[PDB]
């Protein structure tokens, strides 16, 4: 990820774009109830939180391209991985814009709230106003495709979610690129069964956990993984990308019957941007808010692994090495102990920032205790040891609660924190529930109690 030459959106005969100056998040029924230390990201120049400058800050995630061409490593990378996907037959024909746009079998609808991309968000254009749940109509759409083509700048949002006390202060606040709905549409013409694939097969063989149902999933990973696991974390994971590693997912889509259409990688790696009244060209990087970011992402994710494999363990038995990713986060297991902080160094060889697993400060090795995959542990149940809980940490759900975008959704907000919550044991979900019930919003939910949700879980497999 570099960014080639910026300038005046107007200069190139483009517009300016009104992010909104104010966060939606402000605490919550439940603010001072329980303990946080996080607040809503910066949004624009003019937090008095900021220490350091606000526009350097947010764009230096765009680091540089330690890497332009795909080498040896990558190339057998590609191979193995690619022989693994095509055992899952994945059907390569195109999808109907139907489908492309209202969900089938395999793939949601498109999200109705998330930005609808350039020209729309210049135009005034909402997505509301361009599809129909019940009508299913694709006229509008179909119209707009010859109308506007393809390949449209990304528009580029200030995410608007909580980060910590430090983050705030340094500007760190991370970007979301939107690509146009035309695009988005377009691409899940192209791949709309790839990404159906994935979603209904994430496991050891797409290498992917994307759309898992971990209350069902971590049972199944335990089984699935070799003997001894091994992980690691990236810093800025989608802007460290080089081009190369995108060739080698074109190389990938190729081999799979998807030539036919690896164009549109392109687009994501060598991007276009609009930032207020700004414009920048992109080389490399992974644009966030894309369609298939994650699944590609993951994709990628796996060639680095792979790579780095090789190239490290020379006679390595690829054919043995099982791993889930989901984006950057990733799970990973072989026969045979692996030294991660070797990987690592291999890694900024590919410019890639790798850091032991889960902030720890230095590499130690990875066991089922101490593990933790999308933020979640893996304990075994009490009762039922073959039955493995996702367990994710009170301090993050902590976190969440105390904080609050629709005051008509927190019966919902507070709800999925609970399918979350339980997990870490009856006395700490009961306690959980003692601090939501001593105020008057959270005594007029409707939560589940411990041993219904216990239940539903048990009677689920």
């Amino acid at each position: 990820g570099e960014i080639q030459w910026m300038r005046p959106s107007k200069e190139v005969g483009y517009p300016i774009i009104n992010a909104p100056s104010k966060t939606k998040l402000e605490p919550s029924a439940f603010h001072y109830v329980f303990e946080g230390v996080k607040e809503p990201a910066v949004l624009t120049k003019n937090d008095p939180r900021l220490k350091t400058d606000f526009e350097e800050a947010i764009f230096s995630k765009y680091v540089s391209n330690k890497i332009t061409e795909v080498d040896e490593y990558m190339k057998e990378a590609v191979d193995h991985y690619a022989g693994q996907l095509m055992s899952l037959d994945i059907n390569t024909e195109q999808m109907c814009l139907e489908d492309a746009m209202y969900g089938t079998d395999g793939l949601e609808a498109l999200d109705l709230s998330t930005s609808a991309g350039y020209p729309y968000v210049a135009m005034g254009k909402k997505k509301r106003d361009i599809l129909n749940k019940q009508t299913r109509d694709t006229k509008e759409m179909q119209k707009l495709l010859d109308t506007y083509g393809i390949n449209l700048p990304l528009v580029t949002y200030v995410k608007d979610e909580l980060r910590s006390k430090t983050k705030v202060e340094q500007g760190k606040s991370r970007l979301i690129e939107a690509s146009s709905l035309n695009d988005s549409v377009a691409m899940r013409m192209a791949f709309g069964n790839l990404y159906a694939a994935f979603h209904k097969n994430p496991g050891v063989i797409t290498g992917s956990a994307v759309g898992c149902d971990p209350d069902l999933f971590w049972s199944k990973i335990p089984v699935l993984m070799e003997e001894k696991l091994f992980a690691f974390d990236y810093t800025g994971y989608d802007a460290s990308l080089s081009p190369a590693w995108f060739e080698a997912l074109k190389m990938v889509l190729e081999k799979i019957g998807f030539g036919d259409r690896v164009d549109y990688i392109d687009y994501l790696n060598h991007s276009h941007h609009l930032y207020k009244n700004k414009t920048y060209c992109v080389k490399g990087g992974m644009p966030s808010g894309c369609s298939g970011t994650s699944i590609f992402n993951s994709m990628i994710n796996n060639l680095i692994i792979r790579t780095l494999l090789l190239k490290t363990y020379k006679g390595i038995d690829l054919d043995h090495l099982k791993m889930i990713a989901y984006g950057d986060d990733v799970i990973a297991s072989y026969p045979h102990e692996v030294d991660a902080s070797l990987l690592a160094q291999s890694g900024k060889d590919y410019g890639l920032t790798m850091t032991p697993a889960d902030k720890s400060a230095t590499f130690e090795t990875v066991t089922w205790e101490n593990v933790t995959f999308l933020k979640r542990f893996f304990r075994a149940d009490e009762k039922y040891p073959f039955l493995i809980h996702p367990v994710m940490p009170m301090k993050e759900i902590h976190e969440s609660i105390r904080w609050t975008k629709d005051p008509r959704n927190t019966q919902d907000h507070v709800r999925s924190l609970c399918l979350l919550a339980w997990h870490n044991g009856e006395e700490e979900y009961n306690k959980f529930l003692a601090k939501i019930r001593s105020v008057p919003i959270g005594r007029a939910l409707d939560l589940p109690e411990y041993s219904t949700l216990y239940d539903r879980w048990l009677d689920s497999f």
